[PDB]
């Protein structure tokens, strides 16, 4: 079996008529990744291209290796798309976020075959998502592949499965390890070969049956649990197909052992001990290159993420790339994965809701970071829509009995309402201190909730605040400044870190992202209410409050060091770290020591001329600089 | 070559879960042709179910002759469909009007293999119609067929194409014949038989050649040309794929030679004279089944249209089953075949009106009652001026043999740009119904063959709504039988006397569905028909057209159902071909009259209870009338 | 130039630099930019490219040797003694039109140039210059109306001036090879020989088909020379109005009979479509006959004796 790489300079347009029937010449060139929206949809006013585009590209037979079938690879097309072979449809699928395949080995009948794929990402009451606060952007964002494998293979053609499925059990210090694996044109006379490998690609066991005997448990003795970040220890499940003495076919994939439960007094409970899910959620997007992503951004996003020391990752709204989910595997990180079921029920969206979440569920059982299937996201901004979720959750308890649903409800749903009793466990999305209310609110409504639902898990999915680089020194709700979302932080983490019964938290958002119909805060078409901005590049002060308390990486970080100019003559600085105690020095001179037990550093300095500031814990040091003005910089304020 | 029925006892539902994996036992049980919308969209609130619905069939092997490939044919899916055989996607068409086929042999793996076909009729931006007045119907409201082929055979993968184009040309009393063929896995050692014949089934024409040659031209000696009414003449091209001394695979079609113009001053012309197009348009559905509509649906739609004398119909507003305009061929009447490009221009649409308009071209070429192509309708009601000449440029590269058009709305200003795209133009004007007056519609025309003295000018829609109701003092609005005939009898005089303009077409010869009406007292429907929407009630205008149209003798007594009235001296018209009338009130003569223009209106004395009979020659119409003292609320609307 | 020159060689309109060295052969006639100054607007025929300039400031560029194009000075005028500079090109590139074909592209201001007074209000100037081979042994393209007479006593490939389009009252150079980047040119000298007053030959010695159509359908809203060898089911032969074949059977080897019989035998193929040189000519490529530089399948001599 082999992978050929197909990305390389495909023929794009936006205003074609017709399927080509020769390779254009005057089309634009893009190498996938691509999407078409990376400028026109992260910039406002809710305009970015959505209609069918074009891309073409030949397919020679010179380059392929010789092999019985040829598959068309998908990874990503947003979010419905045609597949044309020499002018032939052979392929239609609606979901902008899961693998697809066709087996085009027919229709390469010439030795130069135009291959044209049309993707759009249009308005219809059918294909999800519709209405939702991010950009639909278009085009082929993931990989395209081609696969060459032998006419008796590994199954290509079930919901863009792998063909395998790795099922764990625990058993004291051992675990037993079905293997089921999915054959296509298979003969009765073939063998199945399953072998499992150690971290260091060491043999463990190893078990064979006939072809027709499409699963085998093998046991791990002595296991080593994939236990989060404190060991993240994958195996590896190989299944080769094999004709008499030779294997001519093989699939793979890592796993990871263990058990969870979702306790609704104790929270998230990881191999028998309290593992507490405190982390973030994370767009699949960049600025300039829409979610065109390379295997670099994946991995910067992850670091940034492991850097701030998230336990947990909400991968919202939608199937990420299978990269992204290999990284948290790899590093520990506990996922909710979910479909992009959103904002509004769609009566004739519920065909499409099955199909996205058969394909979520199909092509990610295996990865062990993935905890909880989300059905859906603040639905209801009604009988129809409880039908959807019923079959939803039934559909997923039955393909897949060692995970739990769950859901994402809007701030503003009665707690009392029927879906909320559906899924195993729930979480909310709260912006008390950010839309209206005041940040003390979250706490204790929280506090209600678990009052009156003792026995249902109940988790924070959305919670934050907006904010640019905009400042202050009488931060409020609404002034988009780096200082009130400072604020707005630490004061969630305090009340939402010492409660133990919430399952998990996740801060809305870990990054800025394109969000077209966005037109506030200085800065249209996006979200602002990261950590992090869109481009990666500048860690917000916000940040800097959940690492102190997540990260065992000592650090310590001035808050602040954007608001230079400040009016007052003793003004506020805000220093964070996982430290014990910090001191602050001023143009070299002590201006005191502290000590934060929730890690937040907050010092009264003297502001006159120009002053430089370090802070010192230990043997870590931070500096910043400010200086005194008679008036306010009105470039610091957004009005 | 065996076409098999596949229309038998699908399993049906509206709730669109999944795909099933095993036959179902609890969902509703149809026939093809069906509709779901037959109820739900013709009686108004604009309410009528869209969305995904499912429908379901076991197909198996043994009941199949043995063959080398299996083709399911789909007819008629509206409005985008997607087919699963055993669980497997294997196509997808978007197009409710089109033909469509898939190779599913390679699928047919168990005995009971289960067909499954997903058809949705929603809202989105990208398949027309999306805006228009009238009932997007979902379903496989046509047949769906089993074809069941050799391993080489004529294409039937071709936007649904039939696998053989027939062009005639025509030069003195002789007739020139191409036919081109279009061949799937064909072997070079194989041949082609071409063959024409006889209305009467003799061979004219024949010639062999080798599989790879897959034209020919024959020659039909002192051809009978297809004129119309007067001589709908058709001949029949059959080729055949010969292995050795066997026929493996042939197809066919009926054909007819002629040749027409569409002169600016002298209207349409038909070989060489003149040939006046006066007629109607017709929708493809039917009150009770929704466009679910059977062969002998088709036939009675057309008798009427011939009763009424129609030379022309516009088949608004997409593509009609195969076997309408088979019946059009059969009968001479000429038509106007377009796409569903309607109302408000689609910026994502574009790609659906390339793959509709393909589809109508290949899979209608044949048909010699076709001469005009319409690319929209009420398009205007840039990117619109480009998708016009994509297709305009398309339709005139594919087919040599006809002329494009379009229908513009009524407001359209008549210099905008888009008009000046197509060979020909007409125009949607009601001009006495909404608003304005009737007497406006032939100096509007006359205005604007002024203004352009060589585009030829036609007027494809008109009409006037018309339910039970009646009045002796008839107005716009107020719906009755009466008011629509009196705009019927000015728009014939208007127009029917222009010899520049090249088709008239009353909109509509029935009653049809649209389910966002609400108006007139019955709503989910447009009342503008002569005829009723069960094909039932011939209104009184049916006849006005009857009378300058037909050549049968007839009398017709307008009125019938206008009995109570309260005037002593009542308004009574005669419609006849006929030059002279004679009308009687309880056997007493109340007039005779010669009318040229066909419409007899006599005055009456209303006395107790009269019978009224109306007499020219040997023909006769009887009616009854009442005198009352006060009006039959029952007549009036409001 | 900032003042008017002094050592240049005077010329009076028309001029072509082309007159000699492109009608004697060997493929060399000079190909580049020249210059005319002159103290003092509307040019008939500046072949093939120019930029005006008036007290050195650019006021228009034309590309397009065969059209009449203007360029209201008024405000440039700014003296009494105002120099006036035209640069005309007829170099080889791959956008203006005509790049390869048989005769010489003689450079130069070859038609007349003048000035038009007009009332402010006035009709108008600016919408494209809107209201056989053009050339002679001796003197290029620059021919005197005198030359026109003694000729009329199918113009291809261009354009030619209005005067002769009178004389015989009383198509583009879109030739030989299709070139992707001169789609703009062929618009425009198609937009302009329509107005103030033919799509192509030979041109295939789908990007092409998209040209025609671009062009079929603006002028609409039309023919075509095809090259002898070209295929008569090519697609592009369905696209204008009419067409019309060239060829030279007997000569380019073969046979004068095959013509007849060829022409029949497309009549048939296609029964709906309706299917040089008067004088000999400058091709100063042409090196055969003993007489370089002249295309002499002309009835006529260069200097029409
Ligand atoms: C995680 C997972 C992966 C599966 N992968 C395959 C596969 O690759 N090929 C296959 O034929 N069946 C596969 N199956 C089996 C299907 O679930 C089975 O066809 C089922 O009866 C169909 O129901 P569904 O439409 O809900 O998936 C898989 C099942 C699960 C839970
Ligand atoms: C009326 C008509 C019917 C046609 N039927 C077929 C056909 O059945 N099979 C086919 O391969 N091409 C058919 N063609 C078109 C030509 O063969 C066409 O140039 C080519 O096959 C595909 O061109 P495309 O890129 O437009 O699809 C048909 C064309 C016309 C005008
Ligand atoms: C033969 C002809 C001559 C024209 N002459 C002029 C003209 O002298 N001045 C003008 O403003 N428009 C003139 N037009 C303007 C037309 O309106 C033009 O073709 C079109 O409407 C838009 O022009 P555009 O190319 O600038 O978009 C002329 C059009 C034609 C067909
Ligand atoms: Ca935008
Ligand atoms: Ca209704
Ligand atoms: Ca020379």
């Amino acid at each position: 079996r082999e992978v050929i790489n197909f990305n390389t300079k495909w023929a794009f347009t936006k205003e074609a008529t017709e399927v080509p029937k020769e390779m254009p010449e005057k089309w634009y060139w893009v190498t996938l990744p691509h999407s078409w929206n990376e400028i026109d949809g992260q910039d406002g006013g809710n305009d970015y291209y959505r209609g069918t585009c074009y891309y073409a590209k030949q397919l020679k037979k010179s380059e392929l290796p010789e092999a019985d079938c040829y598959y068309l690879e998908l990874r990503g097309a947003n979010a419905s798309a045609d597949v044309y072979v020499n002018g032939k449809a052979v392929a239609h699928h609606d979901g902008g976020y899961s693998t697809w395949r066709v087996d085009i080995t027919k229709e390469l009948t010439e030795e130069e075959n135009l291959i044209v794929i049309a993707v759009e990402n249009g308005v219809n009451d059918r294909v999800y998502p519709q209405n939702a606060d991010f950009t639909f952007y278009g085009g082929l964002y993931r990989d395209v592949n081609i696969i060459a494998v032998n006419k008796s293979h590994f199954d290509l053609d079930y919901y863009g499965g792998p063909g395998i499925k790795v099922t764990p059990e625990i058993k004291g210090a051992d675990a037993s390890v079905e293997v089921e694996v999915f054959l296509t044109n298979a003969a009765a006379d073939q063998k199945l070969v399953y072998t499992v490998k150690d971290a260091e690609g060491k043999e463990v066991a190893k078990t064979e049956t006939a072809a027709g005997e499409t699963k085998a448990v093998l046991s791990i003795p002595a296991v080593h649990l994939w236990n989060g970040k404190k060991d993240p220890y994958l195996y590896t499940a190989e299944v080769a197909l094999v004709s008499g003495e030779e294997a001519v076919d093989a699939v793979s994939t890592r796993f990871g052992c263990r058990t969870f439960e979702i306790d609704p007094e104790r929270g998230f409970i990881l191999n028998g001990e309290e593992y507490p899910l405190r982390g973030v959620s994370r767009h699949q997007d960049r600025w300039g290159i829409g979610n065109a992503l390379l295997p670099e951004h994946h991995r910067e996003d992850i670091d940034l993420i492991c850097e701030l020391g998230a336990t947990t990752i909400r991968l919202a709204h939608y199937q990420h790339d299978q990269y992204f989910y290999d990284l948290c595997d790899e590093r520990g990180l506990v996922i909710w994965a979910e479909i992009p079921y959103i904002s509004s029920h769609m009566p004739n969206g519920r065909e499409n809701t099955i199909s996205q979440m058969k394909e979520l569920v199909v092509q990610n059982y295996n990865h062990p970071s993935i905890v909880v299937w989300g059905l859906s996201n603040e639905i209801t901004m009604d009988e129809d829509l409880l039908e959807n979720h019923r079959i939803l959750n039934d559909m997923v308890h039955e393909m897949d009995h060692t995970r739990l649903t769950t859901i994402a409800v809007v701030s503003m749903c009665d707690i009392h309402d029927p879906y909320i009793q559906i899924p195993d466990v729930i979480s909310y999305n709260h912006y008390f201190g950010w839309y209206g209310g005041d940040v003390s609110m979250n706490g204790p409504w929280m506090d209600n909730f678990h009052k009156e639902f003792p026995n249902i898990p109940l988790g924070m999915s959305e919670y934050g605040c907006e904010a640019l680089n905009w400042h202050t020194s009488d931060p409020k709700q609404g002034d988009y400044t780096e200082e009130y979302q400072a604020y707005y932080h630490e004061e969630m983490i305090k009340q939402l870190f010492t409660r133990k019964y919430i399952w998990a938290t996740h801060v809305w958002n870990m990054f800025d992202f394109g969000a077209d119909a966005r037109n506030e805060g200085g800065e249209n078409g996006q979200n602002h209410k990261g950590l992090v901005t869109f481009d990666r590049k500048y860690k917000k002060d916000s940040f800097y409050a959940y690492k102190a308390w997540l990260s065992d990486e000592p650090f310590v970080h001035l808050c602040g060091k954007r608001y230079v100019d400040r009016v007052e003559d003793t003004t506020k600085v805000t220093v964070y770290s996982n430290l014990p105690e910090v001191e602050l020095f001023v143009n070299g001179k002590s201006a005191g020591k502290l000590q934060a037990e929730d890690h937040f550093f907050h010092f009264e300095v003297p502001n006159v001329g120009e002053s430089t500031l370090v802070a010192v814990a230990g043997e870590y040091k931070d500096e910043s600089h400010i200086r005194k003005v008679d008036t306010f910089n009105e470039e610091y304020s957004l009005k």
